[PDB]
């Protein structure tokens, strides 16, 4: 009944990614599809990439974005957000048999993050305090390979990313604290616009938490912390 | 197996509280029981109240504390902590049919909080910014009854506490932004003592986060990790 165009990232597991059949799957895909059905929306998903999705949203070529997008006060100056649909935390992953548990245990060790991330910033801000060296990576495939090889002692990323990788059978544990960003992940529209879409998102999310569909989706993608 | 004596609060749902059959339950209870099992400890829980628990810990009558205890610099002068096992936050609960969605909407409205809480402090610190009046309550039963009756327009409390109240079927919604409580909640021992207990807690938490048991426990009380 109402056509709703949503843009998303092209590859950001477990939020949105293609499986082996090239079907779009992930937490964001499954949530958005169920929200649309609850609200009687005809959903038209596109996957141009995070940056392109933002460009398209601002130009009015799409109506909203869901793309592992952390809610921040700066972003709220441009966008209106839903209630968060998942908590947004960071953590340092280790290999499965690692006994590292505390930040002081990284002294003298190398710790990875992806270039241009909150994780990179945290590591930079805490390097002198705990005495590790930092290694920067292009993507998760390279960072986690380095962790499994022992070339780094830890890899800092978003908790859902590490959880998914773990569920897939990667050699990983979550031995360190979760560092919370308060915003959570949100559905976004342009500021002042499409408040009915945000409200339908909010109402559907509440129903899904209530009826257990929300928890089914998280467990499908191995999201446990 | 060695006996481990742990003290907690007497009523802090959903962390520790007595249910309808008068059984001690909650996130802290379930986590501590699973940590003990993982570590082959015989756990002896007591529930004298937070302040009594600190007294008992300082006197050597118990070995540790779990009681939604914020990790703070002040506290770290007396106590050693585990990695935080949960990071709480503050937000405004409204009735389910309330249309309020942001702090600016509270101008000219009465907003409640419990006496002697972070929520109260936050409200007092932000009153001039948003322009509400503050009403103080002894406990949750009283604050939430005032909200349901329309005598207050919102109630400031912790996300986990509101989440559980909603699970129990109270007429509540969480449509406002959250305010992070720096530190997270940790397991505590006397400074320099009982390193075995802190290490056992850290390693067991990592296993429970890694194997899904941590998530299952939160979900039982309506909380998303
Ligand atoms: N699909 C994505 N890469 N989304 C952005 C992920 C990084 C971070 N959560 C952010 O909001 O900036
Ligand atoms: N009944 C309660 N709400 N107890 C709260 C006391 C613990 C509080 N989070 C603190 O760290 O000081
Ligand atoms: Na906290």
């Amino acid at each position: 009944e109402t056509t709703v165009k949503i843009a998303s990232d092209s590859s950001y597991a477990p939020f949105e990614f293609q499986n082996g059949q090239k079907k779009w799957v992930g937490i964001d895909v499954d949530i958005m599809q169920e929200v649309a059905k609850i609200n009687d929306w005809k959903l038209e998903m596109s996957y141009p990439g995070f940056d392109a999705a933002l460009q398209n949203l601002k130009a009015g070529q799409v109506d909203g974005i869901i793309a592992g997008m952390t809610i921040t006060d700066e972003r709220k100056e441009t966008f209106d957000f839903s209630n968060p649909y998942y908590t947004s935390a960071l953590t340092i992953a280790t290999t499965k048999d690692s006994k590292l548990s505390d930040y002081s245990d990284l002294k003298g060790k190398a710790v990875g993050a992806k270039n241009g991330t909150a994780a990179q910033t945290w590591l930079q801000e805490n390097q002198k305090k705990y005495g590790y060296t930092i290694k920067t990576y292009s993507d998760g495939v390279h960072m986690f390979a380095a962790l499994s090889s022992g070339n780094i002692a830890g890899a800092m990323d978003e908790v859902p990313v590490i959880s998914y990788a773990m569920k897939q059978g990667q050699d990983l544990a979550m031995n360190f604290p979760s560092i919370s960003l308060p915003g959570g992940y949100g559905f976004a529209v342009m500021k002042g616009k499409n408040s009915t879409l945000v409200d339908g998102f909010n109402k559907a999310l509440a129903e899904m938490k209530s009826n257990g569909d929300y928890d089914k989706i998280l467990k499908k993608y191995g999201i446990t912390a």
